[PDB]
């Protein structure tokens, strides 16, 4: 079963998930000199004031903070999107070292980690229906670089020892995801896929240009999580990132000049 290891990592996924070699796979390298400014792109509308986080889960691949998505509470609109997309979860991808960890790259630059805020298009009624549609999901990607601490990340950092191993969950209410955003909402956008199996080609990717800075201690505590379940051989949850995939017949558009 798939993972990031020696024997089951991204280069093996195509054997059980042949769409891994598909036409709109993610992540990709963002070539900043080839991305076209598109003045028809709208500013992003991030409406997280009424977000309801519920819990945090170690699923053996990353840790997900889950939200209540049964009403329009925390929604993403505007930008390249038609309609309203509801936040359902966020999670991160990170490295064993500060020099790697992000999934998207910028002119081949790898960031220390990458945050994915996952939203589904309300016109499809639920997340499981939305992932079967080419405009089903919108994922907001935010790079993390190692620098000053991110105060709004620390509640996430401090709960991690309670979900160290696969299958552990903890209550995680009243978390405000606005504390994870950078100052600017300038972005690049392209059509793509889930970056983990089943790798479905259902995502409008929106990747912010401005990274957030987190402290070395904050990202070190990500690296203390375990891919394995309790009682299984300990394997540190690091380098849970898929490398850049071929861009093929896609254009990356920039919301800014
Ligand atoms: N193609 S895949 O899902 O990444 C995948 C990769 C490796 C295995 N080997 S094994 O560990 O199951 C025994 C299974 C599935
Ligand atoms: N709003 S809530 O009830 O509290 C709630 C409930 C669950 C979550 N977990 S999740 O975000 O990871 C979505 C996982 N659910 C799926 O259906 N995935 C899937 C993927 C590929 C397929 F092909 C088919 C299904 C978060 C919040
Ligand atoms: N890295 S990314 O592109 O942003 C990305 C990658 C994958 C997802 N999918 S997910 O939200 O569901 C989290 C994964 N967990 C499951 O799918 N669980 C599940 C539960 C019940 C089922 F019936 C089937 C599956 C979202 C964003
Ligand atoms: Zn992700």
């Amino acid at each position: 079963h798939w993972g990031y290891g020696k024997h089951n990592g991204p280069e093996h996924w195509h054997k059980d998930f042949p769409i891994a070699k598909g036409e709109r796979q993610s992540p990709v390298d963002i070539d900043t000199h080839t991305a076209k400014y598109d003045p028809s792109l709208k500013p992003l509308s991030v409406s997280y004031d009424q977000a309801t986080s519920l819990r945090i889960l170690n699923n053996g691949h990353a840790f997900n903070v889950e939200f209540d998505d049964s009403q329009d509470k925390a929604v993403l609109k505007g930008g390249p999107l038609d309609g309203t997309y509801r936040l359902i979860q966020f999670h991160f991808h990170w490295g064993s070292l500060d020099g790697q960890g992000s999934e998207h790259t910028v002119d081949k630059k790898k960031y220390a980690a990458e945050l994915h805020l996952v939203h589904w298009n309300t016109k499809y009624g639920d997340f499981g229906k939305a992932v079967q549609q080419p405009d089903g999901l919108a994922v907001l990607g935010i790079f993390l670089k190692v620098g000053s601490a991110k105060p709004g990340l620390q509640k996430v950092v401090d709960v991690l020892d309670s979900i160290k191993t696969k299958g552990k969950s903890a209550d995680f209410t009243n978390f405000d995801p606005r504390g994870l955003l950078p100052e600017s909402l300038d972005y690049w956008t392209y059509p793509g896929s889930l970056t983990t199996p089943p790798l479905l080609e259902c995502v409008t990717w929106i990747v912010l240009k401005e990274p957030i800075s987190v402290s070395s201690e904050q990202v070190l505590k990500f690296r203390k999580l375990n891919f394995n379940g309790e009682g299984e051989p300990e394997e540190l949850m690091v380098d849970n990132w898929r490398p850049a995939q071929p861009l093929k017949n896609r254009q990356i558009k920039a919301s800014f000049k």
